[PDB]
């Protein structure tokens, strides 16, 4: 039985979307650009840094990949200027289902389960005013690896003392999806971008640069094991717990 | 002493973009963004099942990536149909100067180290009239990882037997280069976008596609140690291997 729900927090309860006014200050006209490369960047820089054996926290991470971004741009911001910016990503809006979501989730078990390092996901959380509606957020610091290696997940039972079986877990991100699957939990993927959309998007002469992360970002990733739930939204998913037990 | 010069493939020594008129044939009107998707997925699920721990080789890491970017699009081909066309890969065109340039560093040994399957690479090296120009074509599969996961340097010294210290390692692929130079080689980037190039691109108006591959896969990575040497082509090897030590 499900004894807990495990939420991704980057893309999944909180919008990655919304460091777009602090983008388009950095360089006015490209704050669209800014915000999706950013995000990439960000995502391969945990992989790339993990998998090399050199790990560094998500915040290193978050500024190397946004001095990454402005340097495509021909910028060439200091370590002052970037953490400054940086930190649009401790402020990311929740999306606006969530605290009903986690409301409706209570008594179960509640946790986030991130690539954040721990003073980020705290603020995160804070700045969102969700720091009651989780039992535990996990940042990934403890193992010194980023998903979707299993020592990640494996923080889940140590910090929250549930069995994989026991644990629903909550991603929008193909990768985690694949990676917790693989870890044994079951998943609930947040499909916000809908196949039929896209495709017809990607036909409609010149795409767009948010088509391209999109393209890139929101789907199920092929060699993945599939998700056991697909949900359009964070608020379906009580309803999936109860027709599910 | 430098005693080898070892050679990253795909994308380095061969056109990843020369799959496009075979993408665009198979589907008018949408080569230009198979061709960039394919390559992108391709590499980010070489990362993602090494860091999950659930390897499988280059082809089928090449032909999961073809399905997911056709998927993108709303198709939905056969396996015999994936397999069929992700042949392509096996087809690249070398570069230009890649022949004179392996030619001219006959004296030291050369190798190849790719992520490439080993049928892959022998038809890659074969199709593309190179096979005589390298003493060894080393594929990470016998490691069962992906690059930049250090094994997939080590195989270097235990087929080639020199150190790391006596290695060139070249690429124009800006993991690769960090992968390299995080196990110790001596490295030399081959950069064919100059930064001036880009920054003027992404602003040259509506930033295009192909534009998004550039700006995520020609640069230096920010969190990877930077190269000993960058070249704008493979022909410049050569010169730059006489006056180095
Ligand atoms: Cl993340
Ligand atoms: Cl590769």
């Amino acid at each position: 039985m499900i004894k807990a729900v495990v939420f991704d927090a980057y893309g999944t309860l909180f919008d990655v979307q919304s460091v777009a006014d602090a983008t388009e200050r950095a360089y006015p006209g490209r704050g669209e650009y800014i915000t999706q490369v950013w995000r990439q960047k960000q995502l391969e820089y945990s992989w790339l840094r993990a998998l090399m054996g050199r790990y560094a926290d998500f915040w290193s991470v978050t500024r190397e990949a946004l001095a990454y971004t402005l340097g495509t741009l021909g910028l060439e911001p200091d370590e002052s200027f970037l953490a400054d910016m940086a930190q649009a990503y401790n402020r990311l809006t929740p999306y606006p289902d969530a605290a009903q979501c986690l409301a409706e989730l209570a008594p179960l078990k509640r946790a986030i389960l991130s690539n954040g390092a721990p003073d980020m996901l705290q603020a995160l959380v804070a700045n969102a005013g969700l720091t009651d509606s989780f039992d535990a957020v996990i940042s990934v610091d403890a193992k010194r690896v980023f998903k979707p290696h299993p020592d990640s997940y494996a923080l889940v039972e140590e910090v929250l003392g549930v069995t994989p079986a026991e644990v629903l877990f909550v991603s929008s991100n193909g990768f985690d999806v694949g990676g917790a699957k693989n870890f044994g939990f079951s998943v609930a993927r947040v499909a916000r971008l809908s196949q039929e959309a896209l495709a017809r998007e990607l036909v409609s002469g010149t795409i767009a640069p948010l088509t391209m992360f999109k393209a890139l970002r929101m789907r199920e990733e092929t060699y993945a094991e599939a998700p056991d739930f697909v949900v359009p939204a964070l608020g379906d998913l009580p309803r999936l717990v109860r027709g599910m037990a």
